[PDB]
């Protein structure tokens, strides 16, 4: 079988890349463990750990009944929990938490579909895209109480939320201006503001844990939604949207970086490059 996915890391300080693992399988959306030691990927509804030292061969995570996981998942700051978005139970995406060492998923969201997208720096809350009667909004939930908080209110479609490391902002994208652009909303909901103003559809914002940079993908403007297998750009900019640059061109899009992908040191991020079928 020819290669289909290349799990890779790019260091934004030295501007060097490395190939962790290539496979003829379709692997997607890496997270990076808070201890620095492994990547968490999904493939064909299952979750896998790939060690960054020694054997990078994917090791399957026991997600119990949750065997139709999608690309929206993450790891808690203390490293003890995984959050997954799975459709076994209700036929549409629902968010669960489980131990990072595997086990039985605990349902978080009763209102569906909901797509997990970022863990709060203090670990107490998470943020997600919730679709409610075809209204795409940013929500957050307090893990201990189960209380759902709506942060956007149907101004365009709003997707892909992830926290700034100071915990004051959630960055996301919104179609409110005509194409997907990066926006940010305060965690209390109280203000929102535009971060990119580009000729592209800008998707998957991830603020670096080091608090200086945001990485994201830019599709061509004539693209609708966030498909697989297109010629895209992996971009980087300052927190305030200044100094936008193209780090590299890439064949991909969907799967490349859906979920929070930074090393805990904030100097490197994980991503998947694809090869045409």
């Amino acid at each position: 079988g020819s290669m289909r996915s290349s799990i890779e890391i790019f260091n934004i300080r030295t501007r060097k890349m490395r190939v962790v693992w290539q496979t003829p399988e379709l692997f997607e959306a890496p997270n990076w463990s808070p201890d620095g030691k492994y990547l968490l990927l999904n493939s064909e509804g299952l979750l896998y750990r790939l060690s960054l030292a020694g054997d990078p061969s994917p090791e399957k995570v026991d997600t119990g009944f949750a065997t139709i996981c999608n690309n929206d998942h993450g790891i808690s700051p203390d490293g003890a929990l995984y959050a997954i978005s799975d459709k076994v139970e209700f036929g549409k995406s629902a968010i669960y938490l489980l131990p990072s060492t595997g086990g039985t998923p605990r349902l978080m969201t009763k209102n569906l579909p909901s797509y997990w997208h970022g863990w709060s720096p203090d670990g107490k809350s998470f943020t997600y895209c919730g679709i409610r009667d075809q209204v795409f909004d940013i929500y957050s939930m307090d893990i201990d109480s189960g209380v759902e908080t709506r942060l956007t209110h149907g101004e365009g479609r709003n997707d892909g939320p992830d926290y700034s490391p100071d915990g004051r902002w959630i960055y996301f994208n919104s179609s409110r201006t005509g194409q997907m652009q990066i926006w940010r909303v305060r965690v209390d909901g109280s203000s929102v503001e535009r971060i990119t103003d580009s000729a592209y559809g800008d998707w998957f914002p991830h603020p670096s844990p080091s608090g200086d940079k945001v990485v994201f993908v830019s599709y061509d403007a004539d693209v609708f939604d966030h498909p697989r297998d297109l010629d895209v750009r992996v971009q980087l900019m300052d927190m305030d949207g200044g100094n936008v640059e193209t780090l590299f061109d890439l064949f991909g899009g969907q799967g490349t970086m859906n979920s929070p992908n930074w090393s805990p040191d904030g100097d490197e991020f994980a991503y998947v490059r694809y090869f045409p079928v």
